[PDB]
C-alpha cells in the first residue's frame, strides 16, 4: 500500500528527483516513507534546474513528446504550486539561412501534421513586419532575410524558484532528507549476493537507507553512480549573464524567447535586469577515470564538473566566442556589456533522446529516471506522475516502450545533435 511503502529519491533535489517526490506525496504516501538523498539541499546547487530560467515550448521529436508537453503545459498553466513560475511570453524561432528556414518550415509542418489544431497558436512568419510586431526590440536592419516560427503557448520557467517550490512543500510535509555525504549515492544494498533485489541505498560516509523502492533520479550523474552500459553521455552546454539597467531592460519586457539554432537564445531580463544567454552546440563531455556500480571495472565516463563544488571554472574559449555571436546576433546594441556568471550546466543524453525511466533489468525494486537529453525542465510539473506509475506497475505503454532500458541502441555521444560532443580536455580556458 502506498501510505506503508518506503521510497528513496536520489536526486531529489534536482529537477525529476524532486517532481518525482511531489508526486508520491500527491498520490498519498506518507512523508516521513520518503527520504530524499541529493548532495545538495532541494534546490541543489549543481542540477540543471538550478537556473535562473528555462525555456517551455514545444518540441515533438519522439513518440510521447506531444502528450508530455499538453500534459505540462496544463500544469504550468492551472497547477497552484507551479503557475507562479511561468512566463506565457510566447517563442520565435529564427533562421536567415536557405538550410535553417527550410527546418522551420519543416517543424511548423510537423507542428500541423499532429492533427490537433496547433496551426492555432504556432505560425510561420514570412515578413519582416510581422517580427517585429512580436519582437519589437528588433531593428529592421537587424532582421533583413529572417523568418519566424512563433509559438504563442511556449514562453519561459523560473527554474530554481519552481523546484525551490517543490522543496518547501515537501519540508512543510515532513519529507525526510540526506546531504552531503550522507545524501550522496555510493551503491544500492541487496538482500542477496545474487544483487536480484534491491533494499536501499548506501551513500559515501557509509550511512545505509533501506526502502521498498529506489529511485535514481540523478541527471548527469546517473551515468557514473552506476552502469549504463554508455546509454547515457553526460554533457556539459554553457550559458552567460548580462546586466541590463531598468531603462536597456524595458524594451524587452514581456518579449517573447528568441532562438535561432545557428546561434543559440536569450530570454527577457529577469526582475534584476540579468539576460541569460546560451549558444547552440553539441555539448561538451568531460571523461575522467570513474567506477560506477554494477560495472566490475573503472570505465571510462563522461564526468560533470560541478560548479558547485568549484565556483571557480568557466566555460571554455570557444564558448566565449559563440555566445558572444549570439549576443551580436540577437542583442548588437549591448555588444559592449560585460558577461558574467559564466558557468557549464550538465544534462545527459541517451541515443534517441527519449527518457531513461525503467525498472533495473536486474535489481529489482531499483528504478532509473534520466535520461533527461537536455530538454526535461519542462516536464518538472509531470515527469514525477510518470515515474510513479512505473513505481506502481501502472505506466502506459507509450512512455513504457519508449523509456525502456535499451543498452547497444545507438550512440549516445552524437544522440539526436549535430555531431559527436568534443571533451573539455581538448578545449582549453575553462579551467
Ligand atoms: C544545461 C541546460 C539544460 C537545459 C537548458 C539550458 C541549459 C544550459 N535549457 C532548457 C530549456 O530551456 N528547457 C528545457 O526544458 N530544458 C532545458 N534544459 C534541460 C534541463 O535543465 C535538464 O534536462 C533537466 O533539468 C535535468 O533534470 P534531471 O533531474 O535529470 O537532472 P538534475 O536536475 O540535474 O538533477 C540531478 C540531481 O542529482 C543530484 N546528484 C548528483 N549526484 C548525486 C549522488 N551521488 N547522490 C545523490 N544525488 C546526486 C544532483 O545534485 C542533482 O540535484
Ligand atoms: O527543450 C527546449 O525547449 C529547449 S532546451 C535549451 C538547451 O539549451 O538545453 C540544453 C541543450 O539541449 C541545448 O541544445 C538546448 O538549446
Amino acid at each position: 500500500p502506498r501510505a506503508n511503502t518506503k521510497i528513496i529519491v536520489v536526486g531529489g533535489g534536482g529537477t525529476m528527483g524532486s517532481s518525482t517526490a511531489l508526486h508520491l506525496l500527491r498520490a498519498g504516501y506518507t512523508p516521513s516513507n520518503i527520504t530524499v538523498l541529493d548532495t545538495y539541499p532541494i534546490p541543489s546547487a549543481q542540477s540543471a534546474g538550478y537556473d535562473l530560467n528555462k525555456i517551455f515550448g514545444i518540441r515533438l521529436r519522439n513518440k510521447p513528446d506531444l502528450q508530455l508537453y499538453l500534459e505540462a503545459l496544463d500544469m504550468w498553466k492551472n497547477d497552484p504550486l507551479f503557475k507562479p513560475f511561468f512566463h506565457n511570453v510566447g517563442q520565435m524561432d529564427v533562421s536567415s539561412t536557405e538550410e535553417g528556414i527550410k527546418k522551420l518550415r519543416m517543424r511548423y509542418q510537423s507542428l500541423l501534421d499532429a492533427g490537433i489544431g496547433l496551426e492555432k497558436t504556432n505560425f510561420l512568419l514570412e515578413s519582416e513586419d510581422e517580427i517585429l510586431a512580436k519582437a519589437p526590440h528588433f531593428t529592421r536592419e537587424q532582421i533583413k532575410g529572417w523568418k519566424g516560427l512563433f509559438c504563442g503557448d511556449g514562453g519561459w520557467l523560473a527554474a530554481a524558484k519552481a523546484i525551490n517550490a517543490i522543496g518547501q512543500f515537501l519540508k512543510e510535509q515532513g519529507v525526510k532528507f540526506g546531504f552531503g555525504e550522507a545524501g550522496t549515492f555510493k551503491k544500492p544494498l541487496f538482500a542477496d549476493a545474487d544483487e536480484k533485489t534491491c533494499i536501499g541505498v548506501e551513500t559515501v560516509d557509509g550511512t545505509k537507507y533501506y526502502a521498498d523502492k529506489v529511485v535514481l533520479a540523478a541527471g548527469a550523474w546517473s551515468s557514473t553512480l552506476v552502469d549504463l552500459e554508455e546509454q547515457c553521455v553526460s554533457k556539459a552546454w554553457v550559458f552567460a549573464h548580462i546586466q541590463l539597467t531598468p531603462a536597456e531592460a524595458a524594451a524587452y519586457k514581456n518579449t517573447p524567447v528568441i532562438y535561432d539554432g545557428d546561434y543559440g537564445f536569450f530570454i527577457e531580463p529577469d526582475e534584476n535586469g540579468i539576460i541569460k544567454v546560451c549558444d547552440e552546440f553539441p555539448g561538451f563531455t568531460h571523461f575522467k577515470m570513474h567506477q560506477p556500480y554494477g560495472s566490475p571495472v573503472p570505465k571510462l565516463i563522461s564526468v560533470p564538473r560541478s560548479h558547485a563544488k568549484h565556483p571557480t571554472d568557466t566555460y571554455p574559449h570557444a564558448s566565449e566566442v559563440t555566445i558572444k555571436k549570439a549576443i551580436n546576433r540577437f542583442l548588437p546594441r549591448f555588444n559592449d556589456k560585460e558577461l558574467f556568471n559564466r558557468a557549464m550546466c550538465w544534462c545527459t543524453d541517451t541515443a534517441d533522446a527519449n527518457l531513461l525511466v525503467c525498472e533495473h533489468p536486474r535489481w529489482k525494486g531499483f528504478y532509473l529516471a534520466t535520461g533527461d537529453s537536455g530538454h526535461s525542465f519542462k516536464l518538472l510539473p509531470n515527469i514525477g506522475k510518470h515515474v510513479v506509475e512505473l513505481l506502481e506497475g501502472r505506466l502506459e505503454s507509450v512512455f513504457k516502450d519508449a523509456w525502456r532500458w535499451r543498452p547497444g541502441s545507438g550512440d549516445a555521444l552524437k544522440s539526436r545533435r549535430a555531431a559527436p560532443a568534443k571533451d573539455l580536455a581538448d578545449m582549453p580556458g575553462w579551467r
